[PDB]
C-alpha cells in the first residue's frame, strides 16, 4: 500500500544581537519529529493519514529569510548532517565555527540569502550507541506511525555568526515520506 | 496528487420467508455513497482520508450467504447495473423477476451460492433528468469529497426469487477509488 | 553451516456462539516464537537442533476447520500482516472487520473452508519503536537461537464474523527457517 | 532431508617405552562408532541431531603428535585400512611390521611428525561373514541413527615402531557424515 | 568523508600448566572496543582521529606465541567466531574443546605455531536479543566514535590445550576500520 | 598512507577610513601556517590528525564581506600571487596599486563583492634566497607536520582602495592538503 507524499511545516529562528567585535559564532541544532507534521486524527483512525508504518526518504530544510537586502554587517556560517542525536553543544557566542571542517558543509550567506539543505536523514534507536545504516532506497528501515511517541529523526545542525542586527528567519522543513498498509478504518453510522 | 486506494464495508440482506406457492420475486436496490466509507476525521482535515476530489472507477459488490449448502427450495434471481436513480418499484412478491431481460443481468444462484458484480457506478447529478456519461477512464468526472453531504452513486439493482426459508446474506460493498490534491493541515501543537 | 528446515505446531482456536442478530466480527492476534516449536535439549547442547543462530524465511499459517460443510449462519472475515507487535484490540463482537481495508487482507470464508497465508514475519526488536526491515534475502538479520528467551516474530491478526454456532478450527502454523553454525558439542564418556 | 555435517573428537594414545635393541614395532586397531561423537539427548528426541538415518562418508583420522622436534630414536611405522572388522593381532614389540606390504599403507614418520588419513569406512553387518561394499557414493547403505547401540564402523590400523622414549600423540578423528530424513519432535509446554 | 585505516595493538595471554594427565583444554574468549585502539585526544577534538562515526571491515588476530622450538608436550586446539555476545563458559582445565565441531573451526598448533584469524566482526546492540547482519559491504552500519563508551565488537573464542609447561603467547589484533565525517575543530590562538 | 583533507578558518580584515580625496590605496599581505589550522593535540600523539608528512596542494583565499549593498565610495582593487616571503610594504595610503600590474592580477570589485583566489603556494625555505619550485603534483616537495614550528607558506599579497566608510571583511582561508605515514599511537590505558 505504498504511498508517497510530502509535507512541510513553517517555524521561525531568530538570532538575536551581540555587542562584541570578534567574529563570533552561534549554534543551534535541529531535529525532525513526524508528529509536528501529521495532527492526531479522530475516531478508530489514530492519525490523519491513514496508514501504519512509514520511512522518511529526503529532507529539504530552507532557510526563507526576513532580513533585508539593505542590511548591513553580513557574515558566514556553516549548516553540516549530524546523524545520529549528539551535535557540538548550543553556544551563543562561539570563538570558531564547529561546522566549518564538516564533509557535510554547505556555506550559509548571511543575512538575507536562501539556503536549502536536502538529505536523508536516520532515526534515533539507541541514543547511547547512535548505529545508523547507509542510505539504500531498497533496504531502508520501516518505522511505525504510532500514535503519540514517533522517533526523533536527525540530521541537521547549524551554525550563524552573530551580528549587530537581529537575524531573523522563517524556516520551512519540507518531509518526503513514503507510508505502507493503508490502515482505514469504517465503523456504522 | 493521485492516490488508488480501497474501500469496503459488510452489511446484511434478509429475505423473510413467505407462504405463497408461485415462483415469487422480491425486488430491492442498492445505492452506493462514500460517506459510509470514510468516517468523519478530526480537526482541520475534516474525513480521514486527506483529500480533496474523488471518482469512483469500480465497485466489486459481493452477496456472501449466510445460507448452508443443505437448505432446500433453492431458485433463481437476477442482478442488473441501474445508472440512473430510478430502479423497479421495491416488491415483497412479484409475480415475475423483472431484471431477467436486461442487458446488464448476471444471475443470482440461490440460497448457498456465490455472485459476485463489478461495474463502474455513475452518479446522480440530476435526479429529475439522470444523466450520466459513458465509461472513459481518462475524462471521468472528479468530485468532491464533501464533509456531510457527498452524493450518491448508483448502479444495482436485485431480485430474489422467496422460498419458503429465509434466505440471509451478508453483502460486502468494495469500491475502488481515485483521489487527488493532497489537502493534509497542520496546525501547531 | 547453513541449513534450512521446516517446522510445525498445531493448536487449537475457538469462537464462542453469540446471541446478537447484527455482524459481529471477533479479532485475535497471533504471534510467532521459536521455543513453542524447538524444545528444550540435554546436557552440552541447549537446544534440540545444534546451531547457534537462525533467521525465519516465510511462515504458513493454517487454518484447518473443524466445522461440518452442512453448518448453517456462514459469513466472512478477513486475516492481515501485523508486523509491528501492535495490533487492532481483542474483541469479542466488534460492530466492524478492522482488518477489510488493510492492503495485506485476504479474506476468511467460513466456517468450514480454508485459508492458508504465506509470509514473511518480522522480530520484535523495540517494542517501543516498532521497527523493522524490508524483505531482502541477502541482508535479513541474523538472530541468536536462545536457550530460554527467543524474540517473538510477528505478522498475522484475524478477524471472524460471529456466529449462532461454535465455530471451532485447527491452526497449523508451519515455520521456514535457516540455521547457521553448527555447534554441536561432544563431551567423552 | 540430507544434510551433510562434520563431526570430530580427539583421544590420547601413547606407546610406552623399551629396553629391546632391535626394531621392535607396537600394533593397535582403531574403530569408529559415532556414539563417541553424537552425545545423547533429551526428551522426546533420542540424540542431539534430529534424523533418524546416517551414512558416513569420509574419516580423516589425524595423528597430532606431543613429542618434541629434538628428541632422538626416530623410527618409522604404516598405516592402513582395513575394513572388515578382524585386524592384526594387538602386540606390544612385534619384530615386523605386519602393515608394510599392504596395499593401503601410508608410512608413519616419526615421533614428531604429522600422519593424517583421508578414507571411507565400511560398517560392521556380519562379524562371522565380514562382508562389505564398494564405494560408490550413490548406493552407498543408509543406517539408522540409533538410540545407545549404533554400529561399528572400521577401517584403520597402526604399527609404530617402538623407542627408548616414550611417543605420546592426540589423536583427533573427524568425521564426514550424512544424515536424512528430519524428525524432531515438539511436545508443548 | 570516508579514510580506511589500521590500527593495532599487542596484548599478552598466558596459560598456567596442569599435573593432569588427560587432554584437557583452556577455553577463553576475545572482545574488541575500539577504545583500546584510539587514545583520548586533546581539546576540542574528543579522540586522536578526527572523524565522528566508524564501522569495522575486518579484523586480523595473530597469536604471536613467546614459545621456543624445542618445547614438548604439544597438543591441538581450535578458534572460532562467535558473533554474539555469548561464548562458550570461561574454562582451565575442559575435558572437551567446545570449539571442535564449530563450523567457523580452524585448527590451533601448538605451542609454537602461529595462528591468524581474518574475518568481519559484529557490534553488540542488544545484549538479550544477539542480533547481527550479514557481510555486506554496503550496507553495513555506521556506529558513532563516542568519546568513552564505545560499543563492544566480537567475534573470537579459543581453546587451548593444557600442558605441563607454560604456553604463553603475545597477541596483535589487527583491526581495519573505516570512518567518515571529518569533524577537526579549530579554535583560534 | 596517503588522505586528502580540507582545512578552513575564519579571520577578519578591517579597512579604516580616510580623509583624503585621491584614490589612496591599502596594501597588506597575507601568510598561511598550518599551525592556526591544526590544533595541537594530547598524549602521545602530538596534533589532531594523526600523520608525519604534509604538502599544500592548492588554498581557496575567499573575501566574504560584511558592507552592504547600499554603501557608496566604491572602488577597486587588486589581488596577486607572491610565492617568496617578500611583499610590496604594508602602507595605508599609497598613490598606486602596485597590485596592478602583476601577472597574477584579478581584480578586488568593492566594498561589498565577493572574490576568491584558488593558487597553488610555496613554503619559505629560505628567507634570504627565497627559492621556491614549480607546480608539479607529483615532485612536490613532503614537508613534515612539525609539533609547534610548521614552516610558513605564502603566496597572497592584496591592494584595497581606501573610501570614507569602513571596509570591513571576513576571510575564509580553505587550505586543501596531502597527508601521509599514519602514525598514531596507542598506549595501554
Amino acid at each position: 500500500g505504498i504511498f508517497n507524499t510530502r509535507l512541510s511545516r513553517t517555524f521561525g529562528y531568530t538570532i538575536k544581537r551581540t555587542t562584541v567585535k570578534t567574529p563570533s559564532w552561534a549554534v543551534d541544532m535541529m531535529r525532525f519529529n513526524i508528529n509536528d507534521f501529521l495532527p492526531p486524527g479522530g475516531g478508530s483512525n489514530p492519525r490523519s493519514v491513514p496508514f501504519e508504518y512509514y520511512r522518511i526518504r529526503k529532507v529539504k530544510v530552507e532557510f526563507w529569510p526576513c532580513s533585508p537586502i539593505t542590511q548591513g554587517d553580513r557574515g558566514v556560517g556553516s549548516s553540516a548532517v549530524i546523524l545520529d542525536d549528539n551535535f557540538v553543544t548550543k553556544a551563543t557566542a562561539l570563538t570558531y565555527d564547529p561546522y566549518v571542517n564538516y564533509s557535510s558543509r554547505h556555506t550559509i550567506t548571511q543575512p538575507f540569502s536562501y539556503h536549502s539543505r536536502y538529505f536523508t536523514p536516520k532515526p534515533v534507536l539507541d541514543s547511547t550507541i547512535d548505529y545508523f545504516q547507509p542510505n539504500n532506497k531498497r533496504n531502508q528501515l520501516w518505522l511505525r506511525l504510532q500514535t503519540a511517541g514517533n522517533v526523533d529523526h536527525v540530521g541537521l545542525g547549524t551554525a550563524f555568526e552573530n551580528s549587530i542586527y537581529d537575524q531573523e528567519y522563517n524556516i520551512r522543513v519540507t518531509m518526503y515520506v513514503q507510508f505502507r498498509e493503508f490502515n482505514l478504518k469504517d465503523p456504522p453510522l
